[PDB]
């Protein structure tokens, strides 16, 4: 027996008794596709109104309401909105009256319908509006929700059961090395690789295509407290998963109100209406607390949070060099059932033919060996369907009953709003 | 020294120079109990009524509201209830004039007290309820809650520390390889088995008795993510602890109301009358917005996210064939917690002979040299214990909660109340 | 070849072929620092108030609300305070009549300011204040928010990448066994030892002087040790939060006899009822309050029950191989460090390694790998801070680092605070 220690960089090569050269290092993995993940990002917008308009909406508040903002807002998750009264027709109008602003405005929105809530908020000042004849006529519109930033939004696998491959060329014979599999054949012997432990789960961020690498599931505890994965989780890249936040609470805040001398809460919205340059007319000024208490800056954080390639240890590898020395038929009737890339093991089913044992492939992925005879066999499947199954040798196609990573996702669940109808007696 | 692979799969065997079957698969692990999980199932009902009832309770409201449907939604966590007059007397009455729904409704429930919120509703459309002789009467009534589904709540254990163990057959004599263990005593010299790495943790879902196997913490962020685990936590199947939703957001929305074009946020319930068929009478359309988006179907989420064994990796296993005090322990106290995940305090007196090979009710905890021991241990089994040297084995002292216990441990349960002087 | 077990308790030796004894246990680990930790505590308190004060805050209420507890509360994450107007002045004062009372109480705000919510509540029971010449005054204040207190604070490090330290006198000679590093030299052989996994990760409870106590996982946030303070309040920087936040409290005045007082508050929840007063014109307050996570942390109890006073590793033993195989480099140079230490992502490590032989690189003594003569570029999970010492075995040098430390790493990619945004006139 002879023994040598070989280091994992680039340019590491030993050269007695046989030489042994780091050719490149590489992982295996099962793949857990989770979708689209994005921060939960707060946006807000509205106008301050020296009238009383009738149509509470992006198209109906046009002459006042940013264009782009608005849109992109009321088509954000958990929309909230809140059109205030400060001060109201004193006479003439339709439904624009004072007595129209009942706390949550059922009398306003019964002639001007809104999918907005309706508030009075007499007794707030009304200075922000100016140049009126006889009385002044005042409102203020707020709208928020969390609007997912396509910039911000990225594809993540959770790569699992990870295993690190230190590929070796053993005197120019290519050995791919692996807590799994660390045996090589030498000229005339076996070369058995120690090797250290495998790293862990790992975290691939994809972004368009550059792949990213986190070390973990993440660790929402931690410093990557900000990771898009801690937040907004689309299996589909379209319907919204699990945790979300509340709707955002909107306040309509005067510009001398002790209040802000404080700093709003995650999800709270505070507006300012600003006093005019010219008659009729006025600004607001907007506060709001992000979730989370801060915003993310989604390429910074990458830069910062995530590596180039997935992490290793150093090593070295333990080259410990012996003297010893250790079915080509498809399978028949293979059927495989469940997900693939979902982290949940696959059934593999059929029939292994004569000759010896099979060892099994999916589409080129090791699902083990078996005896010839029935085989079954719970297999964690980072390939799609359709599936190509061999022992070695010649592939034959498999049938198949395989859904995807976002459909895993969604089943088991019913997505969407629960209706019931309560009948009169 | 002679060498082989031998595959995981059954019938799996070797024959040369020395044979070696297959004989199973199983696996050891540290069992952290979590207890009770299901998922959060908001459900609402309520009732459309052309009257203003002066009882607003499942009882109070039984000539409009479904019986079952409130008594089970009543009990439920969370419970959030709101009576809002639409449209009420005009006259006569005890405590039903418009003036007795002022915001939040003091005047109204200092004669008819109720557990539920009360709110004026004027100015929505009472177009439902017709066919009175003078006026209209209309009041809405929502109740929404958390409801525990009994068919939906699963015991959790989560396997930590796991070891896959190959059960080997070496000539008929049998030998249990772990990554721990991966040695066999041979005549012909020791057997040694390179195993490939342990599969992590594991999550045991158990129904009721059969378990069904995932793989992972679970991963909340991925495929997995309505796993009752994710959701209503019970370590003792009785109390609430952790994360828990707000109490439901009830709002009485009109039929033509343009909020109805969106979907309820998760928590929100929507009621919407619907005009009446008969004089006086008038139905509910009730709209919510499910917890995490989606209403969790138990054994169709279990047969898809789960699996019938606990996973193990492929293999093959590398057959390396190489030519290479028994009295019971004393004083032995066991402190702390079993099936918890956190290592319980094993301590007493290693007797003379040798190397005591401690077990505490069969499971192995190291070995120690004659003389005091101290160790820490993750316990699976409950007290009392009995401890061994490899022989005869003795009853130990114990003081050892279980998990459910332990998750209580350290916190005071409950309500905190204070009182605040008159000076 | 020759074989033999050893147990891995404080003792445990063998003597043939060679004498191999346990010294000692330690472990090995890429620390990820996360700053603070602590429960969150729902504190409450309040009064009932014979009277409509014209200041509603801490020193304004000094008459009746308790100064200690206001000052504390009132400093809290996620304060929530409300002003109810139950009786108010029927004629007279100064802003004071019902009218100013209105939802929202913008009228009463005009004239007598506060960071609290004013509301209305007529129609709720004044009963608890009496002995009034002709009608009855009577308010009621309530205050909440999330309180940080010191003695719940740990300092937690995460501890991933955890490797068992079996120290080892192999034939008199120090030998440090970990699955990365197993093998030691006998003094005409080598030693191979055999060892069980690592434990996966660790987490680290910083208490004070200073104590360490250990948990053994993530944590598991779902299982027994669901009320671990990692749980709970996140402050990176032990200064500002960050993730996971409660809501505002929920105040509500609820009256003595109200049916809503036969269940228990919600978590957040802090529900607030008039006692009342055994003197002339003024009343006590009960308060109850729904803890957040249902229950209330006990911090020196948790830790007892929930950790151990050393990191948990495997029984053992250690299987020993003895075999018969056979038993210092200039610095490096412009060696330059990027990233963060103790923050969980690899730092980039990159220089000039030596002529001579494969440079074993360390960096503050920290093992880094070895690289061949010239160019290297490696990414190191770093425990140490700046300035960085490297070597190759021999002299050392000083590299040039841009590195960051774990409560600016976790503040990096990120905008804190509130974000703001002018709509202007058209
Ligand atoms: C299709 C269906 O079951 N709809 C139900 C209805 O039958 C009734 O039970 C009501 C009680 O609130 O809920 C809804
Ligand atoms: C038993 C106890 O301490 N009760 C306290 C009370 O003494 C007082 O401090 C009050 C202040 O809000 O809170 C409650
Ligand atoms: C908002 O959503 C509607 C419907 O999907 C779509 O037609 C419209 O273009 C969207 N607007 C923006 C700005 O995203
Ligand atoms: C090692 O991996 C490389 C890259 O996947 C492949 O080309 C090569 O054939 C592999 N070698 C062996 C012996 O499997
Ligand atoms: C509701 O709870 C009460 C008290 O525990 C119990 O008597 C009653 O049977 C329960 N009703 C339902 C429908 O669960
Ligand atoms: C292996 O495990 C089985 C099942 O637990 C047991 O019956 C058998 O005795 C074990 N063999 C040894 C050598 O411990
Ligand atoms: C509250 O905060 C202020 C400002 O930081 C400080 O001066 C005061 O001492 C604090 N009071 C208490 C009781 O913590
Ligand atoms: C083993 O570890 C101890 C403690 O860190 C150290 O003093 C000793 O030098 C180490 N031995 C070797 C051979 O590295
Ligand atoms: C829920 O309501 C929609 C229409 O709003 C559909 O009728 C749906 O079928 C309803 N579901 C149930 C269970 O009644
Ligand atoms: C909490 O209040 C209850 C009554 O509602 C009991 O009196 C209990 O003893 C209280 N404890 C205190 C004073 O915190
Ligand atoms: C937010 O408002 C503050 C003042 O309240 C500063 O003006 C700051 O620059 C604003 N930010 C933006 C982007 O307008
Ligand atoms: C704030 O938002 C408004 C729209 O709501 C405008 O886009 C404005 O320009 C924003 N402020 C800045 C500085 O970008
Ligand atoms: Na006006
Ligand atoms: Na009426
Ligand atoms: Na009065």
């Amino acid at each position: 027996e002879a023994f040598t220690y070989l280091c994992t960089a680039p340019g590491c090569a030993t050269q007695t008794p046989v030489p042994v050269r780091l050719a490149g290092v590489r992982f295996e993995s099962k793949i857990v596709d989770g979708g689209c993940f994005a921060p939960w990002d707060l946006e807000a917008t509205g106008a301050c109104i020296c009238e009383i308009p009738t149509d509470v909406s992006c198209e109906g508040l046009g002459a006042w309401v940013p264009t782009a903002p608005c849109a992109r807002i009321w088509n954000g998750t958990q929309r909230a909105c809140t059109f205030w009264a400060v001060n109201a027709y004193s006479s003439g109008g339709y439904a624009q009256l004072a007595s129209y602003f009942n706390p949550g405005g059922s009398y306003y929105k019964q002639y001007h319908p809104t999918a907005c809530e309706v508030e009075p908020a007499f007794g707030h000042s009304d200075a922000a509006c100016w140049g009126f004849p006889t009385d002044t006529v005042m409102s203020v519109f707020a709208l928020a929700s969390y609007v997912q930033h396509p910039h911000k939004t990225v594809r993540v696998k959770f790569h699992t059961e990870t295993r690190t491959v230190w590929q070796l060329s053993v005197a120019g014979v290519s050995c791919n090395v692996t807590t799994e599999h660390p045996f090589c054949n030498t000229p005339h012997g076996q070369l058995e690789v120690q090797v250290p432990p495998d790293p862990g789960d790992l975290v691939e961020y994809i972004m368009n295509q550059q792949s990213r690498w986190g070390l973990g599931s993440p660790n929402c505890h931690g410093p990557d407290w900000a990771s898009p994965v801690c937040q907004r989780h689309s299996p589909d890249c379209s319907r919204l998963v699990g945790a979300t936040p509340e709707r955002p609470r909107l306040r309509l805040v005067d510009a001398d109100d002790p209040l802000l001398r404080t700093a709003p809460g995650p999800g709270e919205v505070w507006v300012t209406p600003v006093i005019g340059s010219q008659a009729r007319k006025c600004g607001l000024h907007i506060r709001a607390g992000p979730y989370g208490h801060a915003t993310v800056e989604m390429p910074e954080w990458i830069h910062a949070h995530t590596t180039s390639d997935p992490w290793h240890p150093p090593g070295p590898l333990g080259l410990k060099f012996k003297t010893v020395r250790p079915a080509l038929a498809p399978p028949r009737n293979v059927r495989v059932t469940g997900c693939y890339q979902c982290g949940t093991p696959a059934l593999v089913e059929g029939l292994a033919p004569g000759g010896g044992n099979c060892h099994l492939t999916v589409n080129g992925e090791d699902v083990g060996a078996f005896p010839p005879g029935k085989f079954v066999t719970a297999a964690l499947l980072n390939t799609p369907p359709p599936y190509q199954v061999s022992c070695g040798g010649e592939s034959d196609r498999a049938s198949a009953r395989v859904i995807d990573p976002a459909a895993q996702s969604f089943t088991g669940v019913v997505y969407g709003t629960h209706t019931t109808a309560v009948s009169e007696t």
